């Protein structure tokens, strides 16, 4: 099939992204980063580790539910384009594009990604294998670009992960509207929500025995170290993943063991840390099933099938335009 990437961010646009959010995130009370920035090469092997741990139950469950479930995502949604927010590197991603291609309808696979590279390795992973199948690659970021997917036939977009619970309530809502609204008639989103549950087993789904959640957190210490030449005594900064009972979401924060100061040069700041202090770098919110249909009314959008695990862990909703 017909391969195209489309790049709607300029050779820059990363570091550009990066140098703005440490020198605007490291002077916040509490500094806080995106999680975006763990995601270098050695934080993404890292992450493949991390869903791979017994204990980190939602990329299993997730999997569980769309091995069981993806005949039905496909004649629900009945798509002959499945708009993927990410990569497009997983096996979920296959087994929907065979769902798809099954039904008979696949034409059109979008991944939709800031990263080129990535974008081209999956187009040329995606053509070796669904032959028949257009590739139309989108290299943007959400709040700029989401109106540049191609429309094609009838729209299946998919956010799969929890990715969608790094965005507190705010953002989140705001993300699910301007979704709503590159969406039309027609068109479903596939999404992927963690589920509320014993704390206990969240806050160990993000502090592994084996500690390798730990040096993913601290890989953004290495990601700022590197990448704008600052000097981050990164082992004195601990793992800390907290559950936050009233907001209902898992928090990775950095600890400061011991007053640290650090300098970042690129962008020609210091910055203190008081001794304890600790920096916020991810929150993946945990759901509940009619809050997220509730959520996804209110951008806009219709829930018509709701899944999930065997044990209730992991939720996937199918909401259409
Ligand atoms: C989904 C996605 C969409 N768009 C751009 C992206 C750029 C880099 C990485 C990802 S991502 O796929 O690597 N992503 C990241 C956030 C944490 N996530 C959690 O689940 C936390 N509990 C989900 C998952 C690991 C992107």
């Amino acid at each position: 099939g017909p391969v195209s990437v489309a790049n709607h961010l300029g050779e820059d646009a990363g570091h550009l992204a990066l140098r703005r959010d440490v020198y605007s995130g490291l002077q916040k009370t509490p500094k806080s980063l995106p999680p975006k920035w763990f995601y270098d090469t050695v934080g993404s092997e890292l992450f493949d580790q991390i869903t791979r741990l017994p204990e980190y139950y939602p990329t299993r469950a997730e999997a569980e539910i769309l091995r069981a479930r993806s005949a039905e995502v496909a004649s629900a949604c009945r798509a002959d384009t499945l708009v993927e927010l990410g990569s497009g590197t997983s096996e979920k991603t296959r087994m929907l594009l065979d769902a798809l291609r099954h039904r008979g309808s696949l034409r059109r696979f979008v991944p939709f990604d800031v990263d080129a590279s990535v974008l081209s390795a999956t187009a040329t992973a995606i053509q070796r294998e669904y032959s028949g199948v257009e590739i139309n690659a989108v290299c943007g970021d959400f709040e700029e670009h989401l109106t540049e997917i191609p429309r094609g036939g009838r729209r299946l977009f998919v956010f799969l992960g929890s990715t969608i619970g790094n965005l507190t309530p705010g953002p989140r809502a705001q993300f699910l509207t301007a979704l709503a609204g590159v969406m039309r008639p027609g068109d479903s989103l596939l999404l992927g929500t963690d589920l509320v549950k014993d704390a206990a087993r969240l806050v160990r789904a993000y502090d592994d025995p084996g500690g390798v959640t730990a040096q993913f957190n601290r890989n953004v210490l290495a990601v700022i170290n590197r990448e704008l030449e600052a000097d981050f005594d990164v082992d004195a900064f601990q793992h800390v993943a907290r559950w936050n009972s009233a907001e209902e979401r898992i928090e990775m924060w950095l600890r400061a063991d011991g007053r640290q100061r650090v300098r970042v040069g690129a962008l020609d700041l210091t910055v203190d840390f008081d001794a304890g202090e600790e920096m916020l770098t991810e929150v993946s919110c945990k759901f509940r099933p009619q809050a997220v249909g509730a959520e996804l009314a209110a951008a806009g959008l219709h829930r018509i099938r709701w899944w999930t695990d065997e044990a209730g862990d992991f939720g996937l909703s199918l909401a259409a335009k």
